[PDB]
């Protein structure tokens, strides 16, 4: 793991598990679902 581990594990994990887009798009959805 490296190319796929720190690019396709650190990105979307740093940058959108908890992105204010990322992280509040996949989130809202589930709080605002119903």
């Amino acid at each position: 793991g490296d190319e796929r581990f720190y690019a396709e594990h650190l990105m979307p994990t740093l940058q959108g598990l908890l992105d204010p887009e990322s992280a509040h798009r996949l989130a809202v959805r589930f709080t605002s679902l119903g």
